[PDB]
């Protein structure tokens, strides 16, 4: 991705919107009953935390664009993911605008609690004025839709979450890039069927885990990831993303079936103007971060990448053979011989993409079932019943996160939601957090769940 120029709202006409105003994250009544190095991200300019320039931290993560246009390793790759996807049937055709806005049993109803976006938010205009679920009109949104159009630019802030000294200190925080509620509606328009059927089938079809349950998928990612194992981790893969992935996205569509009209909404991401405080800028390449579907799209994206890597690498390399799911830049892949990664990264950067390797590894080295992460969890067979696998977030990660709060009320399930997380790593690693938890009289006074009544209720799921 590439920021091609940058100008003042002034020039471009557009409105601004409220800079944050502190963070929300404060102390919790843990913070410093556990360990953990990380604080509210910079959040402005000013923060006397920042070793460098803020701004130029902010958009460094665009790192340019290396090709525009695919090469045969690409559309190869693309047909390939394509021909695979034929045979989920992908309804084609248009979503109702209510069922877009809504929801149906597999696309979850748009979120009322996340901003509007342009112009929306600038305006001071929610989306619970336009969207109430309990009469589900559409005729509102038609309204605004006419108002204010299509393909707006996305409005732009710093992400408030937790972040380690070394990313406050170098100012490294995140963006949400959130499209306007225009653009969100119009997209799941087009593609909710492909939406519903990706959510009803996380898989190796698919080959996305976009909406899967870690509790229950764990089990099933040995068996649909058969034979030798490899993962890495990219640097900053959405906003490096050059163009000809988008191009790729497209040759997917197409040979899927889908119509030009719906096809042409791909350009309005691979191509977005934003709005940051008080410029406006625009983005050739990159996937935004809050656009509808930039989950999947990064999803499938990914899927076709990592096909264009392996036969632009290795010679007679056979497709088939491979195995994958994605969460947009995080995959977890098998195929029946070893793979070298180091190889795989060189190829990797000649299109514009930093591969490192897994887990802030020193090296390329093996990926088993031991030491593999998928959305940030690892691995573990459960000691009674080895062929249910426990997704381990790791412990530092919950310590990390305890020490904070953004509501102060919110202690209790607060809790009960790292429980939730913490017993899978086994009863000896929950004692520890519950009784460091226990350590202190607030600790004391909290309902906390029981080790193998969590465990009871994740054997019914099977
Ligand atoms: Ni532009």
């Amino acid at each position: 991705g590439e920021i091609q120029w940058v100008k003042p709202n002034k020039e471009t006409g557009r409105l601004s919107i409220n800079g944050p105003t502190r963070t929300k994250l404060e102390p919790s009544v843990f913070h410093d009953v556990f360990e953990g190095n990380k604080e509210p991200a910079v959040l402005h300019s000013k923060d006397p935390r920042l070793e460098v320039d803020f701004e130029q931290a902010l958009f460094s993560k665009y790192v340019g664009n290396t090709l525009y246009e695919p090469d045969e390793y690409i559309k190869e790759a693309a047909l390939h993911y394509a021909n695979q996807l034929k045979q989920l049937e992908i309804n084609t055709s248009q979503m109702s605008m209510e069922e877009a806005c809504y929801g149906t049993e597999n696309l979850e109803a748009i979120d009322l609690h996340t901003s509007a976006g342009y112009p929306y938010s600038a305006l001071g205009i929610k989306k619970r004025d336009i969207l109430d679920p309990t009469t589900r009109d559409v005729s509102k949104m038609k309204f605004y839709m006419d108002k204010y159009g299509l393909d707006l630019p996305y409005s732009t802030y710093v992400k408030d979450e937790l972040r380690s000294i070394d990313k406050i200190k170098k100012g490294k925080s995140r963006l949400i890039e959130a499209s306007s509620l225009n653009d969100s509606v119009y997209l799941r328009m087009a593609f909710g069927h492909l939406y519903e059927t990706f959510h009803a089938n996380p898989g190796t079809i698919t080959g996305s885990a976009v909406g899967c349950n870690p509790d229950t998928f764990w089990s099933k990612l040995p068996i649909l990831l058969p034979g030798s194992l490899f993962a890495f981790d990219y640097s900053g893969y959405d906003a490096s993303l050059s163009p000809v992935w988008f191009r790729a996205l497209e040759l997917v569509l197409r040979e899927i079936g889908y119509s030009e009209g719906a096809i042409s909404l791909i350009e309005g991401i691979n191509h977005t103007h934003h709005v940051y405080r008080n410029k406006t800028y625009c983005v050739l390449g990159g996937m935004p971060s809050g656009c509808s579907g930039t989950s999947i799209f990064n999803s499938m994206i990914n899927n076709i990448i990592i096909r264009a890597l392996l036969i632009k690498t290795f010679k007679g390399i056979d497709l088939d053979e491979l195995n994958m799911v994605a969460y947009g830049d995080d995959v977890l892949a098998s195929y029946p011989f070893p793979i070298d990664c180091l190889e795989l990264a060189k190829t990797g950067k000649e299109y514009g993409l930093t591969m490192t390797p897994a887990d802030k590894s020193p090296c390329f080295n093996e990926v088993n079932w031991d030491n593999a992460t998928f959305l940030k969890r690892g691995f573990l067979p459960d000691e009674q019943f080895p062929f249910l696998i426990h997704p381990t977030m790791p412990m530092r990660e919950i310590h990390e996160s305890i020490r904070w709060t953004k509501d102060a009320r919110n202690t209790q399930d607060h809790v009960r939601s790292l429980c939730l997380l913490a017993w899978h790593n086994g009863k000896q690693e929950y004692e520890k957090f519950v009784s460091t938890i226990r350590s202190v009289p607030v600790g004391r006074a909290l309902a906390i769940p029981n080790y193998e009544n969590l465990r009871r209720n994740w054997l019914e799921l099977f």
